[PDB]
């Protein structure tokens, strides 16, 4: 059925109004074309921005800006990416599908949220991932120490899509001893008998941080 | 000093005059452009183009179309990649470093060649790789098995630089026991007391497979 989707946007870090979400894409904010997805999708039910405090009055003008049909809150976040999603995840109301997503890539399609959402419902969590192409190698002070067997490699995207009693569970045992985890599908893993899935998704799915990746997202948008 | 490449092109598989070298990118086959990079680049002696013969035809045309100073060769390869390069490196005519390259590779830039001559050239063998930016996961029957460890790993690309002396070797022994690397370097690395070392490269040296990879080439050109 329908979804709340949480954004970290805490910087996991750039001082006050300088976010790289707010890094123009053809004149929007990234967070912007990011926002525009979970709002043109009709089983978005929310969208929950988690942000450090003294961005608060920049995300709220920048949201006066752009208007949304969706609702859009913004929820305080903490010093970790883990800490902001999982106070993110505690303002979901009720029991339902929940995503999680990097604020920095625009170019998920509603066909790949859909099938995410279809899995989570099944099986309890579900992430974007596209095979490996490259080579992989552990290096140690510029140093090859293997090569990493690639036959049955996925690179991982956002969305991650749980029940939210699963990915809650899966915090909240993570904090409870201390586990530090990557995404948030390394922490349902890390339970007894935790179980996560794969969707194939697009290699258009990029993340946007540095100037090549405008490049490359302007490119993507056009095309 | 100076070095020969060579350029797997046989197609590790298409039929003869469709090799995916042959896709138009601006108006000029991509093998092109990345030969243009070796002809432009002072150090380069020669390049060796490694085809079925199939194709030759379909080379020696296109390279009569695009006249170079640099002297290129055709010469025949074999099923496999490894099998091709070996060949392709059979034809160096006397010890020097030698690079092994994407020919669907055209965005090296000749800062980065140099600076894998100068590492090949000192300790014997050296690769262009770039950080790891994603989570890695291994994956059976689109059912997650693990997640690896991401803080030393490094995607590769090409070239990789050696020794003459060196990559013969390491072929010869891969073929007398019958090993099948993925890249040249897994070839040293197999080797008792083989070493490798990774000069970083840049995020624009991609490989041009698939249609929005030259939609991704088309943008870093225009760039």
């Amino acid at each position: 059925m329908s979804y709340d989707v949480v954004i970290p946007a805490a910087g996991q870090r750039m001082k006050a109004g300088r976010n790289k979400l707010f890094i123009e894409l053809k004149g929007d904010p990234v967070i912007i074309h990011t926002l525009r997805v979970f709002d043109s999708h009709r089983q978005c039910d929310k969208i929950i921005l988690v942000i450090n405090e003294q961005e608060r009055e920049h995300f709220q003008q920048l949201l006066s800006d752009y208007p949304f049909q969706t609702s859009i809150e913004l929820v305080a976040g903490g010093d970790e990416r883990q800490h902001s999603v999982y106070k993110g995840l505690k303002a979901v109301k009720q029991e339902k599908i929940v995503l999680v997503h990097d604020g920095a890539r625009p170019f998920i399609k509603h066909e790949q949220i859909d099938e995410l959402i279809a899995e989570a419902e099944q099986t309890g969590a579900a992430i974007l991932a596209v095979p490996v192409k490259d080579t992989i190698k552990r290096v140690q002070d510029l140093q090859v120490s293997e090569t990493i067997e690639r036959s049955s490699l996925w690179a991982v995207q956002t969305p991650q899509a749980f029940r939210l009693s699963l990915l809650m569970k899966a915090h909240a045992e993570a904090e409870r001893k201390g586990f530090l985890g990557t995404d948030d599908a390394s922490l349902v893993e890390q339970m007894e008998g935790g179980s996560v899935r794969v969707v194939e998704g697009s290699y258009t799915n990029i993340k946007l941080t540095t100037p090549d990746d405008l490049t490359s997202a302007e490119a993507i948008m056009e095309s």
